[PDB]
């Protein structure tokens, strides 16, 4: 907040850059809070206390909006140091922003490096409103608000800007935003900090960081979140520990928004592994923040499903391109919610993948049949991949799986359901349309309508489709038909047959 002590003890955080390395995600910082504003070619005067001899933390200057995340490290002695702040390229910025941003430290040596924790303080920068969990309190900083915003007007060449610290992240915007969206939702900082810390939490948990090692264990960062200047580039950016979001999107960071947008940002963040293909795996994130709130996840949203997916793999002879990639996990994951986290642990911790494209998916498929226990190798050709004949092998030491896991999809979730009943009754009927089709409805019973996730469409013994709805259209007939429904955990139903 913003009446907070002049002289800051610093804890040794270590260097977390160097332990984002070890766990294989892409060099977070570990910025954390001093509460002070400084305008570009002002002058500050800073005072540290360390051991003689020892290392001296830094100070990070950050501008406000830029195009890129607008830091400057800036080295300190031990002792007075007399320093001005630096200036970003006018060309970087958001137009109309002011050449002014806020302090933060950074750390990054441990106890035995550094000896006893830092002190500093700083003299004549000026208080920005910012809220740390633990620390402040939401009236307060409410009026922190209202008063800086004030202030603001008065003095344009101070950055506009709040923060939100929480334990593990940062949410940086600007200060005029963040007071009216707050007012105008009836929202508080405290719940932006707390929200942001069960984010880190889950994509945590998801990714495998369960304490069993070092590269699966938790370490010192701070993730952040920030406005940038993105007007020409896409719509959002990843990077360093850091998601970027554009103006418009400043109340998503507020309110800790979990849709694509977001947390396809933080799942870039999340894995660099060259082992793997991580374009196409870091999808993984998203999509599991999708179903963990109950929406159709974007394969759902893309049609892909549909379009793409369920015909594919149904067949006996065997930005949307890295969806259709991601899909053959992304259904183990559906079957088994246990899969990700141990995918990701094997992939941390062991000396697989690496090499072509084409390596990298036997990789997957030898990594996910050992997950499993199950001979994946079908699951995956079934998807266009290209499986080795030593990659079978490898994988032939499993049982193949019993159920078709290649019809894995989203109303396995979608439908909030069970297995089917003892009681089940579908039916299907055929009508020739649009010239000569065979269009075949289906029909299922009151008590499992919320069971099924599709139908399976065999034409004299040959299994021709696979569709989550409830109409299949037989283009390709010149015939007896069977009907295989299956449920939300992929089991077959009996058989239905028509002529």
């Amino acid at each position: 907040g913003s009446h907070m002590a002049s002289v800051f003890e610093l804890q040794s955080r270590g260097n977390s850059i160097k332990e984002s390395q070890k766990r294989k995600v892409w060099n977070f910082q570990d910025w954390q809070p001093t509460g002070y504003a400084v305008k570009s070619g002002q002058v500050i005067t800073v005072y540290v206390d360390v051991e003689d001899g020892k290392p001296t933390p830094k100070l990070v200057f950050k501008q406000m909006d830029s195009q890129h995340n607008g830091d400057v490290t800036i080295s300190l002695s031990k002792g007075k140091n007399v320093i001005t702040i630096p200036e970003k390229p006018t060309n970087e910025l958001r137009p109309g922003t002011a050449k002014a941003g806020v302090l933060y430290t950074s750390n990054p040596y441990t106890s035995e490096e550094q000896g006893r924790k830092p002190k500093i303080r700083i003299e004549g920068a000026i208080n920005y409103p910012n809220y740390i969990k633990g620390i402040d309190n939401d009236e307060e900083v409410m009026n922190d608000l209202e008063e800086y915003v004030d202030l603001l007007k008065k003095d344009p060449q101070l950055p506009d800007v709040f923060d939100v610290f929480s334990d593990k992240t940062l949410v940086n915007v600007t200060a005029t935003y963040a007071l009216n969206w707050y007012k105008n939702n009836n929202k508080l900082p405290s719940e932006t900090a707390n929200k942001s810390d069960e984010v880190i939490k889950e994509t945590m948990k998801y990714w495998g960081f369960d304490e069993s090692s070092e590269v699966n264990s938790d370490f010192n960062f701070r993730y952040i979140s920030m406005l940038k200047w993105l007007d020409n580039g896409g719509f959002m950016n990843a990077g360093n520990g850091i998601t970027g979001f554009n103006k418009a999107e400043q109340g998503g960071a507020l309110g800790v928004d979990t849709g694509w947008g977001f947390m396809h940002e933080m799942g870039h963040n999340f894995d660099t592994n060259n082992r793997t293909i991580v374009e196409v795996t870091n999808n993984m994130l998203p999509l599991h923040f999708e179903r963990i709130k109950g929406v159709p996840s974007n394969i759902t949203r893309q049609n892909l499903w549909e379009r793409n997916i369920l015909p594919k793999v149904a067949l006996d002879d065997y930005d949307k391109s890295l969806l259709s990639h991601v899909a053959p996990l992304w259904q183990l994951q559906l079957y088994d919610k246990t899969f990700w986290p141990r995918f990701e642990q094997e992939f941390r911790s062991r000396d697989i993948g690496g090499g072509s494209w084409e390596n990298k998916h036997n990789a997957w498929v030898m990594a996910a049949s050992d997950v499993f226990k199950l001979d994946l190798s079908e699951h995956f050709e079934r998807h266009g991949m290209d499986v080795w004949k030593e990659t079978k092998e490898y994988t032939s030491k499993y049982p193949k799986p019993s159920n078709k896991l290649w019809y894995a999809n989203d109303k396995m979730y979608l439908n909030k359901g069970g297995v089917f009943t003892e009681n089940l009754k579908f039916e299907a009927e055929a009508k020739i349309v649009n010239g000569n089709d065979v269009s075949i409805s289906f029909d299922i019973d009151n008590e499992n309508k919320n069971n099924v996730i599709g139908y399976e469409i065999s034409r004299d013994g040959k299994t021709i489709g696979f569709t989550s709805t409830n109409n299949f259209v037989d283009h390709g007939a010149n015939h007896e038909y069977s009907i295989v429904a299956y449920d939300n955990e992929i089991n077959p139903s009996k058989p239905y047959n028509f002529k």
